DNA sequence: GCGCACCGAAAGGTGCGTATTGTCT
């Protein structure tokens, strides 16, 4: 799955504690031509990584995005979430297969590089504007291991930044409207990606719909006792007497951020093992 | 969104809205 949200002054807080959450390579990682170009690479420092959301990209450069109208939100980033099948979920994080972590960084990044290709700005000659293709952007990913609910949730955030190098060299906001208007096509890009690193690693797949696969020996009930968020998302449709197979977009983000109940911080390695408990009590066999 | 209107004060640049399947930070 490939989710996005744009972000903006206020989500200055949510975005730097996106790094980087010691749990369970490298859990945190630049990536990007813009990135390198800036000499950016390996692991996120998390400093560096607040100074680029504020528009601070630094050595020797005027901090970015002044004409932004007093009346509009400054934007910060774009957000793209990477979620894995649960079934995926479930044997890089449960059974413990650092391959199928592998694999899930991989079609991140790769899916990445497409949404690079399609980086755009803006630039105003004489009050006259046309938009370039940039092909450059500043990512910062991070990976990360569980759901809202506790359960194993396979997931990246890859922060890209709100810049991007013009064809004058120039750095100027990110112009996301291709990227944006292309997420159904990313998240294709990465099913597609991850389903050819499983393979590859001598796993088969159950395909569902638009897309979308499974490990083919973890079924439906042996996801579902996984995928507790879903169910708290399913019960809100029925509470509200819609139908789940024809919603609205304002009513699916409804009832996923509605339906959510607060977790707190719990113990990460006693969590594992509740994991494994619960994988045998549905009878999953990891091969 | 092709421009618009207001940012800073470059006859330049920005958010704006975009758009979002299931596993559902």
């Amino acid at each position: 799955m490939l989710s996005h949200m744009v972000l903006t002054r206020q989500d200055i807080g949510r975005a730097a504690s996106y790094y980087e959450d010691g749990a369970d390579g490298d859990a945190s990682e630049w990536q990007g031509k813009g990135a390198e170009e800036l000499g950016l690479s390996g692991e996120v420092d998390s400093k560096r990584f607040r100074e680029l959301l504020a528009g601070n990209i630094g050595e020797g450069h005027r901090i970015m995005r002044s004409a932004t109208r007093q009346d509009s939100k400054e934007r910060i980033g774009l957000d793209l979430t990477f979620s894995a099948p649960k079934s995926v979920s479930l044997q890089a994080l449960v059974a413990g297969d650092a391959e199928i972590i592998k694999a899930h960084d991989r079609a991140v990044a790769r899916t990445l590089e497409q949404a690079e290709a399609r980086a755009q700005a803006r630039q105003k000659i004489q009050g006259k504007t046309r938009i370039e293709t940039t092909g450059n952007l500043v990512i910062g990913k991070f990976r990360h291991e569980t759901s809202r609910e506790r359960d194993p949730q396979l997931h990246t955030h890859a922060v890209i930044l709100n810049m991007t190098k013009r064809s004058d060299g120039q750095w100027r906001a990110l112009k996301n409207d291709e990227i944006v208007k292309a997420t159904r096509y990313l998240g294709a890009v990465y099913n597609a990606e991850l389903a050819h690193e499983l393979q590859k690693l001598g796993y088969q797949l159950r395909y569902g719909k638009d897309g979308n696969f499974d490990l083919a020996h973890i079924d439906r009930q042996q996801i579902e006792g996984f995928s507790k968020r879903t169910e708290q998302i399913a019960e809100w449709y029925a509470a509200r007497g819609l139908d789940p197979n024809s919603v609205s977009l304002e009513q699916k983000q409804a009832a996923k951020v509605l339906s959510r109940a607060k977790k707190t911080s719990v113990d990460r390695e006693a969590l594992r093992a509740e994991w494994q408990a619960t994988a045998k009590e549905l009878g999953i066999d990891f091969s």
